[PDB]
């Protein structure tokens, strides 16, 4: 209570931003795209590992637990983080994937995903539509982390649960310091955790496209590096299982 607030831990490890290494020089062709966006998820993914490891009650999770987590978040919290992006860098008009690797119309066009770049974009419209503070960005991302769990249950069930009140509680301390009345505080809520359920449903059409280019890599020529592979080979066929469950805030 006198102890470091967890917004204050949060502002601490918050990861600093991950470059592409792109070319821009080079022609907006679809497998050149997909490839360097793929580079660049490799380093976001050790970037989110490292972010996870110092988050707060997480390492007392049991290990299986800490990676089923990393396993069934990882495209949420990358796709979330670039909708905070977004909004701050071109206030919802582009997708900044990294200072080097922004797409505009004809970018989006040339992906071959065009209808999920404009998912990607209706996000970081929502962000420019609450105006979120980077306060309430840093608490919805945690949550996030903890918002996708095997339908029957993780190893540490009461770690867990009382991990994602405590990120709960914070959300709202982030909320009232704008010294708002109850009420005002309320609808915020309400809306910053639509904002957060509606990532499920994006994550979903992600997935759908990034396990087809993956079964589909070598036809396509779209280079999925090292720890990308490991990461979707474990979880492909659990998500086929249907082992994972979004925990919604709203029915
Ligand atoms: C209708 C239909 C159809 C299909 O021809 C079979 C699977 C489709 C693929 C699935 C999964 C899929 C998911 C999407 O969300 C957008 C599109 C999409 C497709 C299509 C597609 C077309 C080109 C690429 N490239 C060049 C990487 C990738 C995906 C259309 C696909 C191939
Ligand atoms: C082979 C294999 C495998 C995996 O189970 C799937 C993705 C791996 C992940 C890749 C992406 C990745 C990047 C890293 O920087 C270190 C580790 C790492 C992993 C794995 C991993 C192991 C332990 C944790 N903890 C305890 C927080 C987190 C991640 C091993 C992962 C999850
Ligand atoms: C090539 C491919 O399948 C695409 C479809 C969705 C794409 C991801 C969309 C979310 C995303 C956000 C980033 O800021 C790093 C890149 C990623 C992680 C994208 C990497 C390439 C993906 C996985």
């Amino acid at each position: 209570s006198n102890a470091p607030s967890l917004i204050s831990i949060l502002q601490a490890i918050e990861p600093e931003v991950v470059y592409a290494g792109y070319d821009n020089t080079q022609p907006d062709t679809t497998n050149y795209l997909l490839s360097s966006l793929n580079r660049l998820a490799e380093k976001q993914l050790v970037s989110v590992v490292k972010w996870a490891k110092a988050l707060p009650g997480f390492r007392n999770l049991h290990l299986d637990d800490q990676m089923t987590l990393i396993q069934y978040s990882w495209m949420g919290l990358m796709a979330f983080a670039m909708g905070w992006r977004s909004y701050k860098h071109t206030n919802g008009q582009m997708l900044y994937f990294a200072p080097d690797l922004i797409f505009n119309e004809q970018r989006m066009q040339q992906s071959a995903m065009y209808d999920l770049c404009q998912g990607m974009q209706q996000i970081s419209q929502e962000f420019v539509r609450l105006q979120v503070t980077q306060e309430e960005f840093l608490c919805m991302k945690a949550l996030l982390l903890l918002s996708t769990v095997p339908k029957e249950g993780l190893k540490s069930q009461a770690s867990f649960d009382e991990m994602r009140m405590n990120y709960i509680k914070e959300l709202n301390r982030a909320i009232a310091k704008k010294e708002n009345n109850s009420a005002q505080n309320w609808q915020r809520f309400y809306q910053l955790t639509k904002l957060l359920d509606s990532m499920h449903d994006l994550v979903g059409g992600l997935l759908q496209f990034c396990f087809y280019t993956f079964v589909q890599s070598q036809a396509l020529s779209v280079e999925f590096p090292e720890m990308l592979v490991e990461i979707i080979s474990a979880q492909l066929p659990k998500v086929l299982a249907g082992m994972a469950k979004p925990l919604l805030f709203h029915k």
